[PDB]
């Protein structure tokens, strides 16, 4: 294939965050930054922390230009505030081109960071609505579109337990099997979507659509887990309950807030149901569903154990497609004709009797009617 130099150039350690070098200033500065589909700035740590092995040094950049202007973008749990400015941006194992992109210098923050990540910096792949302190501020990849000839299109493949690909400017056909179903996005801000029905081990879950969008749903690659709306996710759990009955667990591990550790080699994979998504079509009435396995929602911790994690967890802010749902998949966002891309990855975790799955077409009437206003 022809986007062979960017196939691999993701790394990570697991619920962690998958990182691509890029290089910025000059003389060059190699970063490892944090590929974020669910925010729109740039932003690299440029002052010393105990949690960053290396970290952006302004004044030995030439190309560095100030913006005189500060910045704070907050976030659930954790915030950060820095400077901005503009310099000369690469990735070494991305498409070849370089680009004067905006950057944030993280100068301050609070459980931003994460111990042992390896990363060092954050690349908002979102719309510009989204960015800080306001839209006015060109997100890194609409940079690149209008410097340059590179096509307004990447891709995402993660690999769960780290590693994958992103291709920007095009699709990697090694990196999938069998067909793409794309469906549209509905807003240009976050990769918004629309959910139109949920299935565990084929059953339907029997809520209104509206609820599975409450708020909204989004594609988001810096997040670890599904994040379901509060009612849905009470319902979820339930239906998940009651298809793994043959086992019982604390009333804490569906919260996450307790592990569940067995003996390596041993975890019985086959009590848990799969989960399955509908998510609306190119075509009136017309959907798809991508459906994932227990490898994809239960998530090891890093001896003799092998502890897993619920990666399910309640939102206050809508439906959040995390890496629980990418590692599935290799996920084409193709911004030029405004659609998100699923198809089976090539590199998803799974056994010999199930696998990840997207499958389509399917007849849902009415879908118009999911989206919230
Ligand atoms: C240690 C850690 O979690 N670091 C971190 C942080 Cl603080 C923020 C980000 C930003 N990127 C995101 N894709 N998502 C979030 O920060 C989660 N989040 C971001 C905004 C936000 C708003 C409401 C709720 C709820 N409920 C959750 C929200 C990434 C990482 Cl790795």
């Amino acid at each position: 294939g022809s986007f062979v130099e960017m196939v691999d150039n993701l790394r990570g350690k697991s619920g962690q965050g998958y990182y691509v070098e890029m290089t910025v200033g000059s003389p060059p500065q190699t970063l490892n930054i944090l590929v974020d589909t669910g925010s729109s700035n740039f932003a690299v740590g440029a002052a010393p922390h105990p949690f960053l092995h290396r970290y952006y040094q302004r004044q030995l950049s030439s190309t560095y230009r100030d913006l005189r202007k500060g910045v704070y973008v907050p976030y659930t749990q954790g915030a950060w505030a820095g400077e901005l400015g503009t310099d000369l941006v690469s990735i070494p194992h991305g498409p070849n081109v370089t680009v004067r992109a905006n950057i944030a210098a993280i100068t301050e923050s609070d459980k931003f960071f994460i111990n042992g990540s390896n990363w060092e910096g954050i690349l908002g792949l979102a719309y510009a609505e989204i960015a800080r302190p306001d839209d006015s501020l060109e997100p890194f990849f609409d940079s690149l579109v209008k410097q340059t000839h590179v096509p307004n299109l990447f891709s995402l493949q993660l690999c769960g337990a780290v590693g994958g690909s992103m291709i920007i400017g095009g699709i990697d056909h090694s990196l999938y099997t069998g067909s793409l179903w794309y469906t549209p996005i509905r807003r240009e801000w976050y990769y918004e979507v629309i959910i139109v029905r949920v299935e565990i081990n084929g059953q339907d879950l029997k809520m209104d659509c509206k609820e599975y969008n409450y708020d909204k749903s989004i594609v988001d690659s810096g997040t670890t887990n599904l994040r379901l709306p509060k009612k849905v996710f009470e319902a979820a759990v339930k239906s998940i309950k009651a298809a793994s009955s043959t086992e019982k667990f604390p009333d804490g591990f569906w919260l996450g807030e307790q592990l569940v550790c067995w003996q390596a080699g041993t975890t019985p994979w086959n009590i848990f149901p799969v989960i399955s998504l509908y998510l609306m079509g190119e075509v009136t009435n017309q959907s798809f569903r991508i459906t994932i396995l227990p490898q994809q929602y239960l998530r090891p911790v890093e001896s003799q154990d092998d502890c897993y994690k619920f990666a399910i967890s309640q939102s206050s802010t809508g439906t959040v497609m995390g890496a629980v749902i990418m590692e599935g998949f290799y996920v084409v966002f193709d911004r030029a004709r405004k659609r998100i891309g699923f198809a089976v990855s090539a590199c998803h975790v799974h056994d010999e009797f199930r696998t990840a799955a997207v499958e389509g077409p399917f007849v849902t009437l009415d879908m118009e009617d999911c989206g919230y206003n």
